[PDB]
């Protein structure tokens, strides 16, 4: 093809993030060269998940997102058959060994209130913790339990607003927002 | 030869783990290409020991397992002639500088209760701490003192159940369980 | 799934070869975990192509195989619009800057005579050079022009027979041969 | 040219520090080969900023100094539009996620009291924290809040006095002091 | 700013090429973020020079392009005061130790005949060899002496046409051609 | 020459430790090939100092030992002119930023009581803290303030007894002990 | 144990050479700590083989020595079933793709004439080329065909005499010579 | 001390060159901080020797310069007891396996004719080849046999004149020339 968004995504995100996002879309029958808005979203969600796991202790989180579907479900079964928690219907993003619960990370271009409403509607397993971030700097989690420290979450939202600025500077933000 | 277990072991474990396990069996007159079930067990026990030492403080543990028999006993003598603890009859796996005791790590495919019964029967030195893990997610230690934090131990059992799933997915689990 | 061939492929070939083969099959809607015979073939063809380009001078060959379909065709157009050769109907494997022709590399489990007959039947552009290798140690090229030196080609066939031996040692050769 | 200060700067500071300082001066139309005193000052200020961020927690500080003017302001806007603090008139050096304020780092060859008087006079945004260091071993911060621990600040001043000694040993300190 | 050409340049060329081009423009008071067409040209000319020096023997070429103006002239003086050749009026790109002459590399978007006419008009020192490349695949050198082997030059023009295709695929080729 | 001690020292200690010890002896007009007992002692003292600084916080210690005499004294002057402590008569080994004092590390083959008696007799500056270790597992520090945690010191003495065992295993311990 | 030869071997040879020699002896039920003379010989023979393969073209030699017995025989079968040469009775050291023959490398402490007499007596396959080196600087090969260039062989014998000097300098040469 | 020459030497030469030169002077009881002119000369002679060995084939030269006095003489004895050449009275710089002779490399600030006259007067062994270079671009060797190709020698003299220019640019050339 030849989109501005694709070149910006490769310039904005770490190369391993781009490769993992490409593998995730190709596993789900998606092309980064055509669905470039989803390409930027999957890269953003990937980085947010990794910065999230970077916060806290060393052995606190088990990273579910970023693995292939078979191995991700294998780790989920291992975590469930070990601690005793219920197997979630859909694949979560992380598992907290400190709080003993799965975490679903969300990144939205609209109000954080609407996304969780759809995220909580889909996620039937109420045990799975939900934590939403927005590109405007807002966040909200289940039971107001934000899991990480304030500084780690502040670093996440700062990065999100930086991605938003870089997108608007090259005039891809408008098409990126009205596409979720 | 040409066993499925040998190729799975090389694909499942870190290369340095495989090399250390090979050296340990060859030091005891064992061939990984024929005794592939023991090959997978020595790799599993090696990784569990290293994840165990990864938990806790930086200078907490001295790693006895993974060294050659002569150097491992040299470190054991050094630890004994320093702190003043009794020299164990058999080589332990770790030494805890925080609790001032040797640690014997066990990984079992049967009930954790039976192994320790044999492990405690062999280990005459009652000072040596014993900590057993199972592939089903169970654990138990001497005096109910589990040494590490809950998250580090939970990560160990999750990995053990993942190895069990990968083994059963390729139909090596049955021959691996009824072989201990 | 859980196939012996998949674990052998990951143990036999270089990791970057495995990743490039995975991307090539996923680009063509193929799963390495199910089509493990094709997984071993695409890895073998990939390595043969890279050893082939390793023979000769430094700037002799342009590597077409291993790139994504869009970039591979981009390099082919560049080579054609530069030297003046005709654009081949299908994607070749290499381009020889010394002989000024595209090269199609083939690896077969049957007689080398049959494959080229199908390869030359498909390849309408007679300018594209064809070079076939077999797992038994045979080779043959267009116009009896074998391009590389004898030692580089001998190293290629030696590797092919080593892959064949390792496959038969674990009893995957029979299913691999009667699958082409 | 051919100044002793330029060769000392390249020998005294880390290579990446020298490259970042060169880019900062060239961005502001300055030549390190002629303004060698400013070359040593920008390297010193750069290293002090990086040692400052090295103190404290992992996610505590966002490093503003060292980036290009456009990206530095992009991060500042991100931090402001996230936490809600006021946009400073001039570019600060760091942002504290723990104290929720921007930090302006200063390094002086005169009394620390005079510099801050000029630094606080320029910085209209009173929210921005100011922290001055001197080459004699003195320091002072806004509201007597020195942000970091005593050991991290002591390491900073020790390095500053070491740079001063190395400068005087080669007879560049006198021209470096009477040049601020 | 926010140009498509800038993100494509960072995605198309090697990172060290981009950094060297940035330093060359900033040394001459030029901004890559605004003069993005010149940004792509200086990166292209830089890579062509490095591929050119990559052809031939190990100690054949001395690379003049890519150094700062002071050090580049220092190497030119060294070469002149050693071999005895005349000092060129303007900075050349390479020096051939085999042919004992300086080389001026040119990359053009128009006919190679016009550029050399301007290049030979500017270069008063007739000893300096001139070698022009075009994005269409044409080349021509002084006295029809093309210095390198055919394969090394063919690789250069293939890369040039690949850059041209990638530019046209994202619709920057038209503005890049009508800008020389 | 050709001593067993020299080959054991190179096999027992880290290569950078050996190089730093060689530079220290050559700076004081000493040859490692002839004074091999001192070679083993300077390597042992070097490693103990580095393990000592490895204990505690990140910015706690400034490492004086291991630098050249001029730079070591330069750091000592920097520390003194910063904190305000008195300049010691002889070069110490470390500086504690937490306790604000210099540390003199000693390793002995005799009773720890005798060495400190000579160490405290030489060190006139009573502010400098003294910490002695022995190859038998004993330690003692000024004012019974052992600075580090018990685990870090236990790791130091364990290493010392391991060096003693390796020396006696090759029959260099007797000549090493009766040589201090 | 505690031998001077073992520490000298670890100090004299490259670490990977030492590891490969250890694996070769342990595969044949041999201990480097007790049979230290054989330890030095297997390291010497290993290095000579690798320097030998280092001479000549890039794809000239296939390295048989240094692999495990199963994989070494697998490569030998591949070479035989490819070129058509006869399978040797015992494992050779190299294969020459240029001369199409296996090479048996020998290193001796006695006269080169006696070793080959035993080497040629054992090696029934007359096709296998034999090339002997001595620690005194002598060499001789089958049919006076020395395979490599004079400089590569001269470098091999120079290294052999250097190992001999280092051995005699520490008084292990006498026990090493009267032990073959 | 604090000399301009010392900082220029560390900035001009590769770090390993500086370390090897420091070890050579300290082995001969010389201080780089005081004899900075000799410091620059030993670095220059070291680099010239390494560029000289870089010319030619892979196994052509054995590097004598840069080793410690004991190991350098050990290699010289090995070369003599192997090829059969006479042991030189003083340590040479290289050995040519192609021409079968030792090489003495010289770098001078005066006329190349005078140095060799002293070099040939000292070197009694007429077999040792002598090759002198100057900072003005002149060279001359024994029997007019310049050993290497013209391009490799031209690269050496170009580097020498570059070092001369950098020295004069900072006003150390005059004191460096009138000091030989
Ligand atoms: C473990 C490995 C990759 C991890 C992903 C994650 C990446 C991590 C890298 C760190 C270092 N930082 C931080 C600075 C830049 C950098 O590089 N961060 C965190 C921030 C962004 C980033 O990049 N982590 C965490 C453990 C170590 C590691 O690398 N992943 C991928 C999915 C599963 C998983 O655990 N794995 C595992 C197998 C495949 C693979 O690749
Ligand atoms: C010290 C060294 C090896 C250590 C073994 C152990 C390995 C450690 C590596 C870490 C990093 N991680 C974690 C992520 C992947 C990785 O790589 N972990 C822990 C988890 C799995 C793993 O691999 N550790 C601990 C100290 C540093 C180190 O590497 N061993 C081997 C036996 C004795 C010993 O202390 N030694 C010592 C001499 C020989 C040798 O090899
Ligand atoms: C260029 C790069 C990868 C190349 C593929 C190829 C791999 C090469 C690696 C060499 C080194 N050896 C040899 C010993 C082990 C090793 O590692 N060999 C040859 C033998 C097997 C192997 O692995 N080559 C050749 C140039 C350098 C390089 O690496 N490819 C991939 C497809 C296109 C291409 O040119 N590229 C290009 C962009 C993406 C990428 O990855
Ligand atoms: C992130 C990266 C560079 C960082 C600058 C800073 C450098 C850091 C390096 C550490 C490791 N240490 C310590 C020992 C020697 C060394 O090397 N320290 C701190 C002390 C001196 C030093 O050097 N840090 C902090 C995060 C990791 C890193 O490297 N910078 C540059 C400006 C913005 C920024 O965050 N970035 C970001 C994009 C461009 C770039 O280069
Ligand atoms: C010497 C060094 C940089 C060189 C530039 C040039 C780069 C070279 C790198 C090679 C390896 N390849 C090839 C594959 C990818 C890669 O990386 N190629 C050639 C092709 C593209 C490329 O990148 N070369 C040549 C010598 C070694 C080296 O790296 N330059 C920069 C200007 C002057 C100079 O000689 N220098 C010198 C001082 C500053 C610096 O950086
Ligand atoms: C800073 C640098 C070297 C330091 C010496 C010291 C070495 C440190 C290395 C660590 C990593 N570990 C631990 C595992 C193996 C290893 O490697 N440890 C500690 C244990 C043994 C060891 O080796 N440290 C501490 C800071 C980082 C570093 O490396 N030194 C040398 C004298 C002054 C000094 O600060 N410097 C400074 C300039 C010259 C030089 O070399
Ligand atoms: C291929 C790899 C190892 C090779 C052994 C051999 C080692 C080679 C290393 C080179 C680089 N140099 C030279 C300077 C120092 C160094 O390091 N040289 C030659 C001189 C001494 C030395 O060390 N070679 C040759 C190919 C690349 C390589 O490394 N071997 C081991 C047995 C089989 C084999 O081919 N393999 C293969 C699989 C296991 C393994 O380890
Ligand atoms: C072998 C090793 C060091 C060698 C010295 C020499 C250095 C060589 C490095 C090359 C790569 N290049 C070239 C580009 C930059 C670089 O780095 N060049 C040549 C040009 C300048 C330079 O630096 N060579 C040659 C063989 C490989 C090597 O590195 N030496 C030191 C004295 C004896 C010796 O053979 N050794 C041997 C044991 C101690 C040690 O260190
Ligand atoms: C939709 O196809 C996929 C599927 C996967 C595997 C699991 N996916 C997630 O877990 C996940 N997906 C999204 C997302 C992103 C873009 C468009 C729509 C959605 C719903 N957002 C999340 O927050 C999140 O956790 C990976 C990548 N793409
Ligand atoms: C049995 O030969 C060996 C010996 C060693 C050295 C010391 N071994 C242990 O310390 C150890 N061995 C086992 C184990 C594993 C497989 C079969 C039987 C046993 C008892 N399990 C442990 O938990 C454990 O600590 C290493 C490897 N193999
Ligand atoms: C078939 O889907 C693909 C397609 C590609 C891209 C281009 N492919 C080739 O160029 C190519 N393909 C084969 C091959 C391998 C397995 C089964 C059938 C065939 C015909 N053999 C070759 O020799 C060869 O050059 C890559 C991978 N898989
Ligand atoms: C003046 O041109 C520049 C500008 C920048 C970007 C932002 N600059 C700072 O933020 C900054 N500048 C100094 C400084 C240093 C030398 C002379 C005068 C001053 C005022 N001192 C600081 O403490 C400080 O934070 C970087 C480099 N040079
Ligand atoms: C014009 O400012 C500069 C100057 C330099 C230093 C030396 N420059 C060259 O040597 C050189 N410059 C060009 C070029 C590129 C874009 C626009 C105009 C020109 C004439 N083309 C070449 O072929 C070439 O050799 C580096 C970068 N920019
Ligand atoms: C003897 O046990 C082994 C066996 C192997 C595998 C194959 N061995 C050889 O190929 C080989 N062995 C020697 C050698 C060395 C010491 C003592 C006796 C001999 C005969 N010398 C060679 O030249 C040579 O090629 C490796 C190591 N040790
Ligand atoms: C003089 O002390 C040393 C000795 C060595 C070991 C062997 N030295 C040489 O081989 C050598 N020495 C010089 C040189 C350099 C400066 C002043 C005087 C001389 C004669 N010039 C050479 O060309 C040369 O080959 C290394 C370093 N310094
Ligand atoms: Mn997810
Ligand atoms: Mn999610
Ligand atoms: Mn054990
Ligand atoms: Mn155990
Ligand atoms: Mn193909
Ligand atoms: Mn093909
Ligand atoms: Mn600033
Ligand atoms: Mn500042
Ligand atoms: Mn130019
Ligand atoms: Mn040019
Ligand atoms: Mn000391
Ligand atoms: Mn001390
Ligand atoms: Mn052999
Ligand atoms: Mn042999
Ligand atoms: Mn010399
Ligand atoms: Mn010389």
């Amino acid at each position: 093809r030849g989109s501005h968004m694709e070149d910006f995504v490769r310039q904005c995100f770490n190369p391993m993030i781009v490769e993992l996002a490409e593998k995730a879309m190709k596993e789900y029958g998606e092309d980064p060269k055509i669905e470039t808005n989803k390409f930027a979203a999957i890269c953003t969600h990937l980085e947010v998940c990794f910065m999230y796991s970077d916060g806290g202790s060393k052995h606190r989180f088990e990273i579910i997102e970023g693995r292939d579907r078979i191995m991700a479900w294998t780790v989920v079964n291992s975590i469930c058959n070990t601690t005793g928690v219920e197997k979630p219907k859909f694949l979560p993003d992380l598992y907290d060994y400190k709080e003993n619960r799965f975490i679903e990370i969300g990144v939205t271009r609209r109000e954080v209130h609407i996304y969780y409403l759809e995220k909580a509607n889909k996620i039937k397993s109420e045990k799975t913790h939900i934590h939403i971030f927005s590109f405007t700097g807002e966040e909200m989690a289940t039971k107001a339990d934000y899991t990480l420290d304030e500084e780690s979450r502040a670093r996440i939202k700062t990065r999100l607003f930086t991605i938003r600025q870089e997108m608007a500077s090259r005039s891809l933000w408008d098409s990126f927002r009205q596409s979720e």
